[PDB]
């Protein structure tokens, strides 16, 4: 049961990592938009 | 006591996860605003 709780925490961490990846993609899109605006 | 410190670290991680969820919601709102602007 303690391992199951740890597994649930790991799943939450995986969800956070997925959100971080989405944030990184958004940052890349923002950087591309800034570059286009500068040009 | 060491477990209590680990629990405190886990609570900090949970707070970070909550902040990450808020950031994801903000990113979704930004994406919706960008879509509305494009339309």
């Amino acid at each position: 049961q303690n391992e199951i709780r740890i597994l649930q925490d790991k799943l939450n961490s995986t969800m956070k990592l997925v959100s971080h990846l989405t944030a990184q993609l958004n940052e890349l899109k923002e950087q591309m938009t800034e570059q286009r605006k500068r040009r």
